[PDB]
């Protein structure tokens, strides 16, 4: 029952995620069933890539194109589908695609759960390699789909990062 | 996971919804859904040193002449994350007999909208030939080892068969 | 899914139901089970570099002294699913002190309809001195790099303790 | 690797050693090393849905009648390093018949200064039946989707058989 | 022992590739030191993608940069680093990069390993979705190297590939 | 052929390590024969816990006890065994157990290789986490080995390490 799934702690400074794939997983996008609380598979790809973190959404949040807002997780150790991790938000991978604009949330686990993470506030306090390798994931990942293209544009700042998530919250209420 | 929240289908038996039990590669522990509790029960662990040749689970709402909802293994490569919903392509049914009676699996693909793969695979054989072998196989020997049980394969069923299986297991389950 | 519809066993303390959390290899995450929500919520990442010696998970409907349902590590060989359910029996008790208090996780193997190969284990000491060596020897020290977290083992408790251990568990939940 | 600089063993054939080719676990993709280059060259992709039910490999300085050197199947539970060394102790021989006539797997277990796990393992008898019939289903089985090839099991050689069929090829080689 | 493996039973029709990297593989980059009989790292590589089959190098041989040709085993399953197998070479990747001209001879399992290529005898015979997963690696997997840059061009067929076996073959003489 | 493997191109800075067991493998340990060129099973353990690093050996070095210097290679990427690869020491994990001393040096993938551990040149300059993790495996995973105990002492910084690499070279003369 995701209706029970707080959207956070203190909003925006933690935000729970509900992990729909992990950080080594095939190109294969699963999108999470709210009435059935299911993954359903929603498209195989084909490119030789594996999803760079751990990926999955926020509850109660809205995104301009009415979904919930998804979340790049960047740590290293697979996490289980379905399950809920609190994270800090850092920042957001800003891109254009064919039906406008895509963004998706950069965080690492809170602090609580961890220590590993524990002094990264900002995206530029993640190690470079490690931010490519988020961005050219979503990048690249559809590029054997017809037609389908991805700009990456300026990464937000962790202030920009918890500003969207608010809009977000606000506009599922 | 809320089961009645899942249909059978869009335009069943055209297309049916499978929940995944276990992946492709997957070790012989057979794996099967609590309707209530939405939740995946281990029901018995084999010892052949083998592996599921598709993507298994089973489809919603539907029912068997024995009482369960009908099988069917997804014959895509990939594995699936058990739980998950896949939509499919019904293409055949691997018929075969046992210590019980009738054991019938449908074979399936995924369906167009998921990916081109398998777009103009229609029938069982359409697939390759190795996959066919692969599946039979599998289901045919991975309760060797269980004592007294055997296992004969009979004559696959086509996609127009493995059709009016699927409306005869809806029928049976309203 | 809902823990509401998983029974605490058929016959408990004889057999209990266990909701895996983390497969027999995994690296050790902890989690705490959302009850009203009915998913695993992430507690603690740890970092020693272990692996579980069974799959572990906890039975529901059931209240330890400090207030969470009994764990169980079943020590069998093969990796099962993160959130499937075993039937178990229950063969004994890992009994620690830590910077908590008393701590007792629950041996057991699965349950006789499941598979033949633990049949004849009731009582952890049926089991081979070296898995009862790994399960100590990961409780001792999966948290030694966790700050003031230390574990001292204990005597193990026999399977007549494991019962009324499970059956406290139980009461103490209602 | 230099396989001249390999022996036997120190006391054959109460230990041998063993080049390891295909890890427990491992897809049946056969693969035979080559002395000359003491690589391993693959010999057969296979297509049955099965897992090598123990590590597999030969021992040098060997030769069977049919001019290879003697394989052998260690039949501990983790896998171990493609084209590494391991000393074993032969309990055993999986006797069988097939297409080119006779065909015979050594049985081995890990000698006792590697590991206690297997001291007091002497004959195959002495092993887990289901591990045998876990080793016999996979040899009568693997290559049942090879066009026209057959295999039967026949009776299996106790340890006095196991070591006299080492030491004949022991001295064939010469 | 390097030299106690042949180029083939009868090249070009077959080759033995020494396998460095497996399909799905993450990539690194190895030399072959000849003398130590050892594969020696050269290049971690970080992008999040996956050789798109087995792939690996033909000893005795040389290209005009002096490496010994490189061929990608477009099978499904994952072969141990260090092995030989013996393949049917069916077509060249031909690409651009900032050394100039780069090619990769695609190949096929022979067919005494296992019928399931016995019909696959040009790059045209695979299915094309395989053709362009194994040009997007090739294309995008040195993307997070400052200033690596690759261009496709045009695939050479099976003739082709013959051809450019046999020219190395006698390169390296 | 190890003797074709040189101790590095400018020792103590840099070395090459023969790979033995890769990171997060099972505790079983392996042992390199000279004359074979190949991995001998030396023993099993039964402590459930994995390799926190690439482990080797650098070949033509050799400690008082007379076996080749030890070293581990703390990266996460998992290596092939029998592969070399040239590394930065940058510590010593000092340890006493039964036999006495035994230290075994700390380094990272050398920055011709990555751009990964540029900076990294002390041990104190790795993540507090990685050297706990390091000293933790090297502590317990000989626990239920009978009468076998291990001690971990004051690490030792990159000097101390380029030090005890250059006594082992000589030591090997």
């Amino acid at each position: 029952n995701i209706d029970a799934i707080s959207i956070g702690s203190n909003p925006p400074e933690d935000v729970n995620v509900i992990i729909e794939v992990p950080v080594g997983g095939q190109p294969i996008k699963y999108e999470m069933d709210k009435k059935a609380g299911a993954l359903i598979v929603d498209r195989f790809l084909y490119t030789p890539m594996t999803y760079p973190g751990n990926y999955g959404f926020v509850p109660h949040t809205l995104s301009e194109d009415g979904d919930p807002i998804d979340v790049l997780v960047c740590n290293t150790r697979p996490l289980i589908p379905g399950c809920v991790i609190n994270v800090r938000p850092i920042g957001v991978l800003v891109m254009e695609d064919n039906s406008g604009k895509d963004e998706k949330i950069i965080a690492v686990p809170s602090p609580h759960l961890t220590r590993r993470y524990e002094k990264i506030h900002d995206y530029t306090d993640m190690p470079e390699i490690t931010l490519k390798q988020i961005a050219h994931f979503f990048e690249h990942y559809k590029d054997l789909e017809p037609g389908k293209w991805v700009k990456i544009g300026d990464w937000g700042d962790e202030d920009y990062a918890r500003k969207f998530i608010v809009e977000a919250i606000e506009r599922a209420k």
